[PDB]
């Protein structure tokens, strides 16, 4: 389409992580924009499945959304060109010596922009599957944008959902809808207060899912405010109706300071 782009027309300066899927790298289209490249390894995906992301990223366009800006799918190695995050995943970067200086104020802040592009998918039908803090990017100016839509479907071939983000009724029963993703909110906004602890410490997935059919909930985390905890309870409700709509979560977590 007008996405495709020739090769020439990108340069790779930095790796920037590799892995079994392949590697990031920071880069400059025509010099000028500073882009991130996500390149295949071959042999891993097919090449209609690793470009399902960008294929997705060409309807799913919002502020707080990272940007597909073209791709490079004419030869061998294939690449994925996006707007580029300065402060890596939220992850990494609430891992980092610089995260853990970030008080609860930027906390509940980034928190309150995930809600407002997780808002904008199920306004616009969407579900995204995959919603936890490494697919969250954080830029230089510090803004959060929701990144890899490889999940992502309008309501899989080779990756899995993450089962501790993952809702109740979509474990056991397949039911994936907006609200189990308000679910895996509930899940990141205790990756966000605990600065990226992992979710059901000391729990094998196995663990989890069968604690869930019992009906186990993560209990308040220590320097969570009580508000906050109320938040993620609601997100957490066993009845999938019963859980708030993220244009509401935006709404709550903005009036908060």
């Amino acid at each position: 389409p007008a996405w495709e782009i020739p090769r020439e027309s990108i340069k790779l300066v930095k790796k920037l992580g590799a892995g079994q899927f392949g590697e990031v790298w920071m880069g400059y289209y025509n010099n000028s924009t500073k882009v991130a490249v996500k390149t295949l390894k071959p042999g891993t995906m097919s090449v209609q499945a690793f470009l399902e992301e960008a294929n997705l990223m060409k309807t799913l366009q919002h502020d707080k959304l990272v940007r597909l800006y073209a791709v490079v799918t004419k030869e061998e190695p294939i690449y994925i060109i996006t707007e580029f995050m300065a402060k890596g995943s939220l992850l990494d970067f609430l891992k980092s010596d610089e995260g853990g200086k970030v008080l609860l104020p930027k906390l509940i802040d980034f928190s309150a922009q995930i809600a407002e592009g997780m808002a904008y998918i199920e306004r616009k039908n969407y579900i995204h599957r995959d919603l936890r803090a490494a697919n969250v990017l954080v830029s230089e100016s510090l803004m959060c944008k929701i990144a890899d839509f490889g999940l992502a479907r309008v309501i899989r071939e080779g990756a899995k959902f993450p089962i501790k983000w993952t809702a109740p009724e979509a474990i056991n029963f397949g039911c994936f809808t907006i609200k189990s993703n308000v679910w895996s909110f509930g899940i990141l906004l205790y990756e966000i207060v605990t600065y990226g602890k992992i979710p059901y410490p000391g729990r094998t997935n196995a663990d989890v899912m069968s604690a869930l059919s019992q009906g186990y909930r993560m209990p308040r985390m220590e320097n969570c405010p009580d508000e906050l905890y109320d938040i993620m309870k609601m997100c957490w409700k066993e009845k999938a109706e019963e859980r708030p709509t993220f244009d509401y979560l935006q709404s709550v977590l903005d009036d908060f300071y």
